[PDB]
RNA sequence: UGGGAGGUCGUCUAACGGUAGGACGGCGGACUCUCGAUCCGCUGGUGGAGGUUCGAGUCCUCCCCUCCCAG
């Protein structure tokens, strides 16, 4: 199984960022990856190829145009077949976490729409999107890196291809040499054996997210390993 | 002029052209309001095999970067952007990144940016060469480089110019602390939805105070903690009293 | 629907008793853009009757509508 990503996009080429690169470019050349793009601009039918148009009300800032996005998410709608989910890259919509990035996973076709501009007429929200996502608490000028943001991270779980695997960060990394500027690596690490680097490493990625991002604590229930290696490290911490 | 600084270290340079060929940063680009500057571990290797990822002590998952090509990189930005200049790792364990972050972040003239690949980087080259640590969001990617043109798009929204002549007016979310009001535009019926009528009715006054009470409105019902700690003016606390019993009973 | 005040394009704002303008909006067009930028046309008004005056947005009367002050 492979996974398809449709997606709405005044600026396509902005997608080889992900599909010439890294991972996931190695991911498309193995056709485990298919990302199709359809540009509201190849819709237009003017002599200046308008994609965007004036909010009423007046007032500065424009929005995209909605017969050429509309025209655009139709025919990626239809090519996607029965099934395929609309997903618009907004703002206001549900902030991407890790049980958001499962859920998407789940799906075997989408399609992203990614605004410009000031964003998208609201009643193109209402009758074409059925979900909106949010990839932070923050303005971009544009949906396509927040839609790039989410394939990469959905991409993750196509197979062939862990931090917040048990809702905690992830433990420090460690490579050659053995010494770097004065720091050594912990004795542990080198020791060799799998139990007490498995079990130095969980403590490790407790005590962070406690220290870092300790709200990430109330929704787990943690085993008695966990729990019991959580106490040592916050007596650690302050003695 | 306006100018903003921006090095960045990364495996993928060509990534960035995402945000220097495209859209309003493109521009700024293009106007020397943004510049960003790529230097590429894999022109730091020594290696024949212009190797990059070295194995992680402990055994286990992935390949780290290698040390010595990402720290010459590092040196070489950093001696490059000179003294003043804030050395920055994109990570998932860094500061989540909102709104008052990216003010904050925007207050530097000279950025680097340090971007992972695999699983990560040494952890002492965290506490020797970076400054800072900051998340784009909670959830994991192949590498830094979406987050750092997601952290300098961010930024470059607020550098003077980059929107064009007075973008004091310009709405968007977060802007005032509040979310954004729906927005309409040609044509005026479609898909049997029609624009409010205040929106066309030319009538100033009242589109302001619409605009204003959407935008609290749509703060409250959707992100009700961004209104915590938010200053108001004494028309804000009318304007939302009356949104809050307008939906509920 | 008691006592005050007031009516000009859709909105805001001008005009001595002398040919009713401007800004924004709305419609449409140029930039030759990826321009969330900037320009350019077109649209459109004195609430209604009387009366004074050579002439009324302006002054007088009545009618209507609107705001403020206690139903
Ligand atoms: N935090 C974000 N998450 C996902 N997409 C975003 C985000 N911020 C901006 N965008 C995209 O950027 C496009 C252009 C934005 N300037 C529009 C913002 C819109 N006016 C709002 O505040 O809701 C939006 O249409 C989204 O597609
Ligand atoms: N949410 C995020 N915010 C910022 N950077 C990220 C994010 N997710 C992944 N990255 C970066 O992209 C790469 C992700 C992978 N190498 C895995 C990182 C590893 N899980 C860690 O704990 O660092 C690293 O360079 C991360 O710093």
């Amino acid at each position: 199984s492979h996974m398809w990503i449709g997606v709405i996009s005044l600026f396509p080429e902005m997608f080889k960022a992900i599909t010439e690169f890294g991972v996931t470019g190695r991911a498309v050349k193995h056709n485990l990856l298919k990302v199709e793009c359809w540009n509201p601009r190849d819709f237009t039918f003017d002599k200046h190829k308008t994609v965007d148009d004036r909010p009423y009300g007046g007032g500065p800032g424009m929005l995209m145009m909605v017969q050429p996005l509309r025209d655009a998410i139709h025919t990626a709608k239809a090519a996607a077949g029965e099934g395929a989910k609309v997903i618009y890259l907004s703002p206001q919509g549900r902030k991407l976490d890790q049980g958001g990035v499962t859920e998407l996973a789940q799906n075997q076709k989408l399609i992203l729409v990614c605004g410009r501009y000031e964003g998208i007429d609201e009643r193109l929200i209402q009758t074409e999107i059925d979900e909106e996502w949010s990839i932070g608490d923050y303005v971009l000028t544009g949906g396509e890196l927040p839609a790039m943001t989410l394939i990469d991270a959905v991409a993750r779980f196509i197979p062939g291809v862990d931090s917040f695997a048990d809702g905690l960060l992830d433990c420090p990394h460690y490579t050659r040499p053995e010494v770097l500027e004065g720091l050594t690596v912990p004795p542990v690490l080198m020791s060799g054996h799998h139990e007490e680097i498995r079990k130095w490493r969980l403590k490790q990625s407790l005590q962070r997210t406690w220290l870092r991002r300790p709200e990430l604590l109330e929704g787990l229930a943690l085993t008695d390993e966990q729990r019991k290696l959580l106490k040592e490290a916050q007596a650690e911490h302050n003695s």
